[PDB]
């Protein structure tokens, strides 16, 4: 079993490098961030600019949907988040608190908290309703690469450029596991299985692994891609086969079977580095985007 990604639609629009792209929970929509200080919505299915969402001051690093797919959250250079009505295109809040470029986010399951990772060398928790920072965790000690909720909301992962992984309790802000891999490459993404049970950690040494992270043993390596410079956003494909997929510094978007740890794709079309990537909820699509010297997002579809 091979996947048969095609290129469907390319998307235009940004005037600088795009930093993440996410689809909606619901399925319907495609959300962009990029260093042009924008994001822009576009229909998952087809393609189709829907709207531009404008208020930040400096370029945006990352975008996450509320579970109920009505609400943003975006990363920016300008030390805040932003809480975002989709509709409307209303700023709801602006999340104030880190002293330094704001890299990353996400809503929890239930999306009353929304987790933040920055320059500034923090996790914080922020509390939905009211824009409150809830804790600020003494989480690393070089940038946030990335920071993601497990299934239930009860975990927070991080990664860093301090070569660290750790497990944070949602409810105590406590250090739960700190998982540590040979030379300490910087960690430039991190998330949870769909399922909870592992993560997968992308290192700037050309690799991404799979851990079961309270053994703290690593089960699967994958690479023949690119990764040195940029923090890359991987992903789990579950919706056909079950692939790894993530985006590369050679412009190419790889799928590898997870289990075999084979490169079963390469995705070719995009004219500079491949950034971000993101999967389909229940459909076999891959959104992707690229940096500067192309600005694209293209979406690709698999018949398995
Ligand atoms: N959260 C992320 N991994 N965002 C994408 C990287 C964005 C970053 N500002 C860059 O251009 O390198």
């Amino acid at each position: 079993v091979k996947p048969n990604y095609a290129l469907k639609f390319t998307l235009a629009g940004h005037t600088k490098a795009v930093s993440s792209v996410k689809f909606s929970p619901n399925g319907e929509w495609l959300a962009s961030s990029s260093a042009d200080k924008l994001i822009k919505i576009w229909g998952a299915y087809d393609g189709k600019f829907e709207k531009t969402i404008s208020g930040h001051k400096l370029g945006i690093s990352d975008v996450a949907w509320s579970s109920d797919s009505n609400l943003l959250v975006s990363a920016s250079d300008d030390k805040t988040l932003k809480i975002w009505d989709v509709s409307s295109g209303k700023c709801l809040k602006t999340l104030k608190g880190h002293s330094n470029y704001v890299f990353c986010c996400n809503f929890n399951p239930q999306s009353n908290l929304i987790v933040s990772g920055s320059f500034d060398e923090s996790v914080r928790i922020w509390d939905v309703k009211t824009g409150k920072c809830l804790k600020t965790l003494p989480a690393h000690s070089d940038p946030v690469s990335a920071v993601h909720f497990n299934r239930d909301g009860s975990l927070i992962v991080s990664s860093s450029y301090d070569g660290l992984c750790r497990i944070w309790d949602t409810a105590s802000g406590q250090c739960l596991k700190t998982l540590i891999d040979d030379d300490n490459p910087p960690v430039s993404f991190v998330k949870f299985s769909p399922n909870g049970k592992y993560i997968l950690a992308a290192t700037l040494d050309n690799t991404l692994k799979l851990w079961d992270y309270s053994k703290g043993k690593c089960l699967k390596t994958y690479t023949g891609h690119k990764n040195e410079k940029y923090c890359i956003f991987a992903n789990f494909s579950v919706t056909g086969g079950k692939w790894i997929v993530s985006g590369s510094e050679d412009n190419l978007v790889y799928i590898w079977n997870l289990q075999t740890k084979e490169i079963v794709q390469k995705l070719q079309g995009h004219t500079d580095v491949v950034i971000s990537t993101a999967c389909h909820p229940t459909e076999n699509i891959i959104a992707s985007a690229a940096l500067e010297n192309d600005k694209t997002i293209k979406l690709w579809k698999s018949d398995c």
